[PDB]
DNA sequence: CTTCAGCAGCACGTAGGGGAGAATTGG
RNA sequence: CUUGCUCGGUUCGCCGAGACUCCCCUACGUGCUGCUGAAG
DNA sequence: CCAATTC
């Protein structure tokens, strides 16, 4: 499932300092800096509601308003898996060591030599873990957050979305887009590729396909032309679609990147 | 004024941990 | 094939050819940098 | 009709 990365036109607030992102951040730090005896003790995370009011009241991790189970269930499953990773890799390293350690023990029978000294075991911590990872700012969107067409929500159509650029050679001279008479015999004219600085050398907003993804009193309005463009080069659909139809191809659950100011979508299984 | 010594990264690889739903059932 | 990214052409009017499995983290590498200790 | 529940 390749991603269909789409830009952000406007946002209520940067993705940072956002209920889901901020509350996730607090969860992240607690889990990673835990003890192997405080992981199986402070972590009792259940896919229910009263347990996440129990886990968030026993671990002490704060919530500035986020209680949504569908988004507080993968957040608390990301951190625990990530912390599990930092012990898994060490165990695999130790396991790899004992895989060849048995292998060099097999050659001892042919060697007729004294057995090799025991291979040391790498310990993930010698109570806090050695490698406490940094927080993952990526924001994950769930079913109650899934995208919808922008149909005033605080210019879009779910009418059939325009094909766009229907006229190239018929533009009047002097108007934006006319092929010069000397080179007369699909990127729009405001494409930054054609006006970039080179060794020899609002329109986007007014010709947009705005979708919207909402999290409580928050929202992101991605430009679906990026989502449009993903379909048109893979061989899935044709010019006949709408704000409702394209979102059908792409997973209900998109991802978000606060830093680059870009959101990420994924193809569904089909 | 040269060998190397071992930490760090502006920048680079690899190498290895984590992640990228959605259909029902309550109030 | 409406946005966005890379690299080219031009009369600067936009034109030509492409990429698209990405993201997060820990850490370890190469010149470079720095801090030191050997030999005249 | 919108959060909590399921695998």
């Amino acid at each position: 499932c390749p991603p269909a990365k789409v830009n952000i036109l406007a946002q209520s607030r940067p993705l940072s300092e956002w209920p889901i992102n901020l509350v996730s951040k607090g969860v992240q730090e607690y889990v990673y800096g835990l003890t192997a005896a405080e992981r199986e003790a402070n972590g009792d995370f259940g896919t229910s509601r009263k347990s996440l009011d129990r886990w968030f009241a026993r671990t002490g991790v704060p919530t500035h308003g986020y209680t949504t189970v569908q988004g507080l269930n993968l957040i608390l499953r990301h951190t625990f898996n990530r912390y599990d990773g930092v012990i898994k890799k060490v165990e695999t390293r130790n396991e790899k060591r004992r895989s060849k350690a048995t292998r060099i023990n097999v050659s001892r029978e042919a060697d007729g030599l004294p057995p090799i000294e025991a291979e040391p075991e790498e310990t993930a911590f010698g109570g806090k873990l050695k490698e406490r990872p940094g927080i993952n700012p990526s924001i994950y969107c769930y079913q109650q957050v899934s995208p919808v067409p922008y149909n005033p929500h605080p210019s879009g159509v779910g009418a059939p979305l325009p094909l766009g650029t229907p006229n190239r050679l018929s533009i009047p001279k002097g108007q934006p887009g006319y092929v010069p008479e000397w080179q007369r015999p699909i990127r729009k004219w405001y494409a930054r590729a054609n006006w970039r600085r080179k060794p020899g050398r609002e329109a986007a907003l007014k010709e947009a396909i705005p979708i919207i993804v909402t999290i409580g009193k928050d929202w992101i309005v991605m430009d679906a032309r990026g989502l449009l463009r993903a379909v048109y080069w893979r061989g899935i659909a044709k010019p006949g679609l709408s704000l409702k139809e394209l979102l059908g191809f792409f997973s209900g659950d998109p991802v978000l990147d606060p830093k680059r100011g870009i959101a990420t979508f994924t193809f569904k299984l089909g």
